[PDB]
């Protein structure tokens, strides 16, 4: 069922001592000509919207964004509005997170570990509703002041891989590359990179290329 997923999302929930509020951009590796938008408010999801892109997202970098305001979320693809939600919008500030992971599946028919799956992200921009809360991250190198790598555990549940910090790497030309690897025992190691601060309403933009 759930195969390979590359994502850009905001998150907060009970490990952070709050209700689960989250806004998603996710790409399923089974069809990268589409993108899926969704969000959870107080743990309630069921807002999936799948958009056809008109291009195969895995072939180049595109800019995806969501503008999260008190009364709506609006999602954009390369500056073009694609979807607006207005119902039960979330309101708790969260961390910005990016991951690549496999669920518990037919993507294994083509998976070859000598040319592993990688999701690449060239930059992230957050333009805050609160003056002085904006930031730009170009992914030239690991910045321990603003981000952390997930390592040493699995989320469990739908996730069928263990986060490894050594699957989070930076290329010499400035991209964050998250990899999904398997060396034996049908065990996969995957990767998540996440901010250390939390952010609220504003425009979140990412330039990325999902795995396939
Ligand atoms: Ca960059």
């Amino acid at each position: 069922n759930t195969g390979i997923v590359s994502s850009f999302f905001t998150y907060t929930g009970p490990a952070h001592g709050t209700q689960w509020d989250e806004i998603d951009i996710e790409f399923l590796g089974k069809d990268t000509t589409k993108v899926q938008f969704n969000y959870y408010t107080n743990g309630v999801g069921g807002h999936e919207k799948v958009i056809s892109l008109g291009f195969d997202a895995s072939k180049g970098f595109h800019t995806y964004a969501f503008d999260w305001q008190p009364g709506y979320i609006k999602w954009y693809v390369d500056g073009v509005l694609k979807h607006t939600a207005t119902a039960n919008i979330p309101s708790t500030p969260g961390k910005i997170m990016m991951n690549l992971w496999n669920g518990t599946d037919d993507w294994l028919g083509s998976y070859n570990g000598a040319n592993p799956l990688y999701a690449e992200y060239d930059w992230v921009k957050y333009t805050s509703n609160q003056t002085g809360g904006s930031f730009f991250e170009p992914f030239n190198s690991y910045n321990s002041g603003t981000w952390e790598k997930a390592d040493g555990y699995s989320n469990g549940g739908v996730f069928n891989c263990t986060w490894r910090a050594n699957n989070v790497n930076f290329t010499n030309d400035g991209k964050l590359k998250l990899g999904l690897t398997s060396s034996a025992y049908n065990k996969f190691d995957c990767a998540e990179y996440r901010s250390t601060n939390i952010y609220g309403y504003g425009l979140y933009e990412v330039s990325m290329k999902p795995a396939k």
